[PDB]
């Protein structure tokens, strides 16, 4: 019937008890899945909800049990990462029509972005050429900002890699997904594997390639799993790689900017950092070079949330402010101004939340006396800001911006790195009375800029954010167990994460899932056979512009009843948390 095809992929509901032994749950990808730490998120207060986190978090270093999942530190991933970073090192060798892309859509992008740029400062710092590049669905001004959107299109990847891949005769193109879904990098990689005289695929996710995206692509042929798929047949020659540890479920059901963000920092810099310390020795990279690395890392969450109280506590004022139609402010320098900016937009469609609900700064690019004159005037007694910067920074910059603010608002706080043995001015000192300073053991850094000190704190600073972040929202009753239910559908895989939470939620069929959805999406207008049959695109752009489109869905499905009849209880109720959370009571 119409209608069929566009959604053959989808498995059927299971029957009460049964979500198992029908084999539904043993195909959810890993970073679909529910994480059973966080079933009770909902309940958490502050300090749980930073132990939750920060236990997920602590899953990407957790090795892998005895029939089961490669993980980071499994033999099979490090092997691959040795050969991978052998082959950055060629191109190393040949700087001369050589190029090592780096790209994804949404965080994996932004990821991209970042260690793109350390790359070729270490390279410039040794006074060769720069040769890293990223890209980032949608373009450049996507890095920084809200759009989902645009990571649903093949030949879109493909284009943007002709492009950077110029005339270029050796180019390493690190594709990252964490889903293994992306379409703007499946189309990248295809396209590396019709011309590997001059392209190296290297394939980074979190998901086994048998839970890669097998939905079609509108504008592409092949899946992304048959992408994956052939890509890992050529990795016995060695010319693609697929890279793909499972770090468990994210603490935020699909929440990829996290757990999914992080663990493709620590894997890729660690890779690349090795390739480069290795080749100046010239010595071949080795597992045990990685393993140096990856334990640093691995300190890094221990020292992290060593901190847990402060963290919890920073939560609590992030989330009172936003409970009081307050404004939460990010304020932070160098590339750690650039993750807070990176956190406060993700908000935008990880929450539903206004662009200013939890925004970033960089000392978005708004200077000192710039951002005195101009953002200073708006603050308030509820608002609160965040000072984020480490002790080599510009303290005159930050104690006056602190001095200016202090007034304005009393909830401020702030996050500070240091080597031991570091001092804090005491005016600034004075200025913050429960301080998150994080203090770093001294270690022995080969290279000139102390890339490896910058990657434990760009990391550590993006957990202490999103984890602050993520669980401000909690804190308001926003998330289902460990569920975003209302989400803004603005791409093919949130069409289908709202899907299965539909399937979830109410337990019933997947032909009633599916069509409580597309009624609530395309209301007023009825299903016809044409939007049945529509590609998932025309479902996405339509929904993209709506509210509460999955709540609306589910009661329906919930209460038996029309479209009409759900939203008129829907207005008819306090909220739109309570209207869910009293229907499924
Ligand atoms: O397009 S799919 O091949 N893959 C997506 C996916 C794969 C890898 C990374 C992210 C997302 C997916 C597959 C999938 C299977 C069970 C439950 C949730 C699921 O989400 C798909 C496969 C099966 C699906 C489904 C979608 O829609 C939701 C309900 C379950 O049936
Ligand atoms: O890396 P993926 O699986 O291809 O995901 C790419 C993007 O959808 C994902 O990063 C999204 O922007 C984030 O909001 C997920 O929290």
């Amino acid at each position: 019937m119409p209608g069929t095809k566009r959604f053959q992929h989808v498995i059927e509901t299971p029957e009460p008890g049964k979500w198992e032994l029908s084999g539904y749950e043993a195909a959810v990808p890993i970073t679909e899945k529910s994480n059973p730490l966080t079933q009770d998120l909902d309940k958490a207060d502050a300090e749980n909800i930073v132990r939750l986190l920060g236990q997920c978090d602590a899953e990407i270093f957790q090795e892998e049990g005895q029939s089961t999942y490669q993980r980071l530190y499994s033999e099979s991933i490090l092997t691959t990462m040795v050969q991978v970073a052998g082959k950055v090192q060629e191109v190393l060798k040949e700087p001369d029509g050589g190029l090592v892309v780096l790209s994804g859509g949404g965080t994996s992008g932004r990821m991209a972005f970042l260690m793109s740029v350390s790359f070729n400062q270490l390279m410039k710092g040794l006074g060769q050429k720069p040769l890293y590049t990223y890209l980032i669905a949608g373009g450049d001004r996507s890095v920084v900002a809200s759009r989902e959107g645009t990571e649903d299109s093949a030949l879109h990847g493909i284009e943007e890699l002709k492009k950077v891949a110029a005339g270029k005769k050796r180019v390493i193109v690190i594709g990252i997904s964490v889903g293994l879904s992306a379409p703007f990098v499946a189309g990248q990689m295809d396209c590396c594997m019709n011309n590997t005289a001059v392209f190296l695929p290297v394939l980074v996710g979190f998901n086994p390639v048998s839970m890669a995206r097998n939905d079609p692509i509108e504008d592409w042929s092949s899946t992304f799993r048959q992408v994956a798929e052939r890509m890992q047949k050529m990795q016995e020659k060695q010319k693609a790689f697929v890279l793909n540890p499972a770090i468990g479920p994210e603490g935020l059901s699909g929440s990829s900017r996290m757990k999914g963000g992080s663990a493709t920092k620590i894997l890729l810099e660690t890779l690349l950092l090795a390739a480069h310390k290795t080749v100046d020795q010239g010595i071949a990279a080795s597992q045990r070079c990685l393993l140096e690395i990856l334990r640093t890392f691995e300190r890094a969450h221990q020292v992290t949330y060593s901190q847990s109280p402060k963290i919890a506590t920073l939560m609590k004022s992030v989330s009172t402010s936003l409970e009081k139609k307050g404004h939460v402010y990010l304020v932070g320098w160098q590339t750690l101004g650039i993750i807070a900016i990176m956190d406060g937009v993700e908000c935008i469609h990880t929450f539903g939340a206004d662009f200013r609900d939890v925004r970033g700064f960089l000392i978005f690019t708004f200077s000192q006396e710039d951002f005195l004159t101009s953002i200073l005037p708006s603050l308030t007694e509820i608002d609160t800001v965040v000072f984020i910067f480490t002790l080599d920074d510009n303290l005159t910059e930050v104690q006056t911006i602190v001095e200016q603010v202090k007034e304005k608002t009393n909830h401020i706080q702030a996050l500070a790195h240091s080597t031991v043995g570091q001092t804090l001015p005491i005016p600034l000192k004075k200025l913050f009375p429960s301080i998150i300073s994080i203090t770093w053991p001294l270690l022995f850094f080969e290279y000139e800029g102390n890339f490896i000190q910058k990657f434990q704190r760009e990391l550590s600073t993006k957990w202490v954010l999103n984890t602050v972040s993520t669980g401000a929202h909690v804190l308001l009753g926003k998330i289902l167990q460990n569920h975003m239910l209302d989400l803004r559908i603005s791409n093919s895989k949130l069409f289908w994460r709202a899907l299965a939470m539909l399937q979830r939620f109410s337990g019933q069929s997947k032909a009633r899932c599916i069509e409580s959805l597309l009624r609530a999406i395309h209301f007023p207008q009825p299903l016809s056979d044409d939007i049945r049959a529509a590609p998932i695109s025309c479902h996405v752009q339509v929904a993209h512009e709506k509210e509460q489109v999955i709540p609306i869905a589910l009661l329906s499905l919930l209460f038996r009843c029309s479209i009409t009849e759900a939203q008129a209880h829907l207005a008819a109720a306090p909220s739109v948390c309570e209207a869910v959370r009293s229907a499924l009571a």
